[PDB]
């Protein structure tokens, strides 16, 4: 048990030999955020160990209302979930590795470390992986907009895990000076949010945000305060008229009741998909995670100046436009948008809390005209609506992130767009069908790095190559002295100092840097 045992400040833990890698799982990095610690900042884990800690159990998911659990009851996970899991390749020739820290996606509402497979990256064997668990949904992100319930608990959980990695990953054979922080979807937005902290360079050497960034409209949201009291009203806390008594009452309810009440916010299947999300915190809440619009943070230059890459895929908006092609008895769900567009588009595209009712309806009319024209909403116009979702949910925020970083930051900033449709992906799950070519949907690229149950077990020959390319891209990025970035045969071109955007196009059998006034 020489390799299975690891010395931490609290004592020793025992991991598992998996043949090609060692795993040390469910290591707590904070006190359980239960009872009086619900809706509070994470507390550093303080318990000392008298025995050998059993680090052999799969990290539990955070208690969540999981979109992709079928059935009326989508509650899964545990409230006691603040854990890191370390995966180290087995190699008789090599025991020091760079580190990829991983933040799972799931719209800040659901998802889990264990659903992001580590077999692909362990088989390639070029870095240690650390999966971070963090509070989700109302438990991670409920907010009244004041210092009694400021919010962003899940982002503070991630940051404390990042400190844990700095302090302890060398006990596992990791190089703490070579940490690359990566994440997809809400994980990618979280990575960008962590990077926006001024001291982020002390926690990581580099960062990579896949199909998620701090400027996407489902990330930093307005309207949380009323959502918080709306949650209070659904769980028997209608009598609370201020933040402090709302917090007290909410803490008197079982966590499962609070999370189940997420269902009351979902007014069309799983729509809006992020009723709880990051927010701006007030200047008088100590330890606040973010208090300024991230655009103003970037312009100030006062953020972690590390190399960063941000990416999207060409039909990214398949999450979650594809739920509109789900068939019913009466017809197809998208048919309803011919009558309900003004009601639903602000929820689907995340501008219901940032515009007046008049401006909201004008924008709904405007974007429908530009993308759909005079077509009716049906399967024939679905591709144009999916393009609208791709642009507002994912692409526009990528372009604006890249624009602000290339102008106001000195560190290299890179980007790619991926176009290579998977056989199946998240869109077949949302639409419950396989008779429509959705294109390259949210997660088609990232699933090649961390395998999951949504795509095929077997990768096509081209995908096996692309997968190794991505994994090696991340490995080299974590070890890079100069902040350069390379996919396969293509160096990424830095966007700093170029008039046009520099966007690496990755496709089935190659890649090529392209230059754009605006993203295509």
């Amino acid at each position: 048990d020489d390799p299975l045992l690891v010395q931490l400040p609290q004592g020793v833990l025992r991991g598992r030999d998996n043949g090609s890698y060692y795993s040390y799982e469910s290591i707590p990095y904070a006190e359980p955020p239960t009872g009086d610690l619900r809706f509070e900042a994470p507390e550093p884990y303080k318990q000392k160990w008298s025995d050998i800690f059993d680090a052999t159990k799969t990290p539990v998911a955070c208690l969540q209302w999981d979109q992709f659990t079928p059935g009326a009851n989508k509650l899964v996970g545990e409230e006691d979930c603040l854990t890191v899991s370390v995966y180290k390749p087995k190699n008789s020739k090599r025991n020091s590795f760079p580190v990829v820290a991983h933040i799972h996606g799931g719209a800040f509402m659901f998802g889990a470390a264990w659903q992001n497979g580590h077999e692909n990256v362990m088989r390639e064997g070029k870095f240690i992986l650390v999966k971070i668990s963090y509070r989700l949904g109302p438990l991670g992100f409920l907010s009244t907009g004041d210092r009694d319930l400021p919010g962003n608990y899940g982002l503070k959980d991630q940051r404390l895990a990042l400190k844990w990695i700095k302090q302890n990953i060398a006990s596992f054979g990791g190089e703490p000076q070579n940490v690359l922080l990566v994440g997809h979807s809400a994980g990618g937005a979280s990575v960008h949010l962590q990077m926006l902290r001024e001291d982020f360079g002390q926690l990581a050497k580099a960062a990579f945000s896949f199909s998620g960034n701090a400027l996407d409209p489902w990330v930093i949201q307005k309207g949380a305060r009323e959502r918080a009291f709306e949650l209070g009203r659904s769980v028997g806390c209608e009598s609370a008229e201020d933040s402090a008594s709302l917090k007290k009452c909410l803490k008197s309810k079982p966590a499962s009741e609070l999370v189940t009440a997420v269902r009351k916010f979902l007014i069309f299947s799983y729509v809006p998909f992020a009723p709880f999300s990051p927010v701006l915190e007030p200047s008088d809440a100590p330890g606040a995670f973010i208090t300024q619009d991230p655009r103003d943070v970037i312009k100030s230059g006062k953020f972690g100046q590390v190399p960063w890459a941000v990416s999207y895929v060409t039909e990214d908006g398949g999450y979650n436009a594809a739920l509109l092609l789900k068939e019913r008895k009466s017809g197809v769900v998208i048919d309803d948008l011919n009558e309900r567009w003004l009601e639903l588009a602000p929820y689907l595209l995340f501008y219901r809390d940032t515009k007046t009712k008049k401006d909201m309806d004008d924008y709904s009319r405007k974007i429908k005209q530009e993308y759909i024209g005079n077509q009716r909403f049906d399967i024939g116009s679905y591709s144009e609506l999916q393009r609208l979702f791709t642009d507002i949910l994912f692409k526009n925020g990528t372009q604006e992130s890249l624009d602000l970083h290339r102008k106001y930051g000195k560190s290299p900033v890179y980007a790619y767009v991926y176009d290579n449709p998977a056989e199946k992906g998240i869109a077949q799950v949302l639409a419950n069908r396989t008779d429509y070519d959705f294109g390259t949907v949210h997660g088609d690229d990232y699933s090649l790095i961390f395998e999951n149950s949504v795509r095929d077990v077997e990768m096509r020959p081209d995908e096996q190559i692309i997968s190794r390319n991505f994994i090696n891209m991340l490995a080299d990025f974590a070890s890079s002295d100069d902040g350069s970035l390379k996919y396969g045969e293509c160096d990424f071109k830095d966007n700093v100092g170029s008039e046009k955007f520099q966007l690496l196009a990755i496709y089935t059998d190659g890649c090529q840097n392209r230059q754009h006034v605006e993203f295509p």
